[PDB]
């Protein structure tokens, strides 16, 4: 979720209202390719392929696309759909929309080739939902390397302090009965609670900040917020393998790719008790 500042700026300015100039590119000779009036065929696959791509169908379908063009010309705007589309999922917008809104105005394209939907490498924002991983893995093969925001509330976090050894063993070392600074951080396997965002980050470090406060005996309320170290997206499509599978992996390492920074802004607070 996450409202997002009242000055973010878009990656992909609105242009004029409804979708029109929004996602899609330049022109060359001459508005022909096909007829005039017939609507951009790569838009009307993707069109066909909605029901399939914005659902949890999405990667297999996908997967049968890459093999059925070799990451050709449909596969590459699909994935550069994926990524407008999860863009504006993190502008706080539903999702099967916004992609129907993209693929509508690639429908608008004369053109038949790679860049008939823009990929400004700019301000990206991963929204944590369904197609976040495709968002990231587009802005690995056509964000140019320039580096991009992952909230840390898209993340899909939910860390219990009281099971990581470490941080416990911290909370319980030789206290006072007021205040005391608590500032650790600490490995953290995104999966223990998304597999979706694993995909994305991997271990990331976080950052636990606050102060514990004892009574009685006894027990001890910490209170304060969790923040999170920016992470390093490997590119390289070896590093996919899982996930991706052979055949898309392979032809994703033909095509070229720059790994980039992953920023993750924003507090998470975090109160939590325990004892002797």
């Amino acid at each position: 979720p996450i409202e997002l500042p009242p000055t973010y700026i878009t990656p992909y300015p609105e242009i004029s209202a409804g979708g029109n100039g929004t996602y899609r590119g330049q022109d060359l000779s001459s508005g022909q390719s096909f007829p005039r009036g017939m609507q951009n065929p790569v838009a009307t696959v993707l069109l066909l392929q909605g029901d399939l791509y914005c659902s949890p169908n999405c990667l297999a379908t996908f997967q049968d696309q890459a093999r059925r063009d070799s990451f050709g010309i449909q596969s590459k705007v699909a994935l550069k759909t994926f990524a407008a589309a999860d863009q504006r999922e993190a502008e706080g917008r539903d999702l099967r929309t916004a992609y129907n809104e993209i693929a509508t105005d690639i429908g608008r394209s004369q053109q038949i080739n790679e860049n008939i939907i823009k990929y400004p490498p700019g301000n990206h924002v991963l929204s944590g939902g369904l197609m976040t991983p495709f968002h990231a893995l587009a802005h690995g093969m056509f964000g140019l390397g320039a580096p991009l925001t992952f909230p840390i509330q898209n993340v899909g976090l939910n860390v219990d302090i009281r099971g990581i050894p470490d941080v416990m063993n911290v909370i319980q070392s030789a206290r006072p009965v007021g205040t005391s600074s608590l500032d650790v951080n600490f490995a953290y396997d995104v999966g223990k609670d998304s597999n979706a965002s694993w995909l994305t980050l991997g271990n990331i470090t976080l950052r636990l900040v606050g102060t514990i406060d004892k009574n009685a005996s006894g027990a001890w309320t910490f209170s304060g917020e969790i923040r999170a170290f920016n992470a390093v997206y490997d590119a390289n499509p070896s590093n996919h393998r899982g996930w991706l599978g052979e055949n898309l992996t392979s032809l994703l390492s033909a095509v070229p790719f720059t790994s980039y920074s992953i920023e993750i802004p924003g507090s998470l607070p975090v109160t939590v008790s325990g004892n002797l």
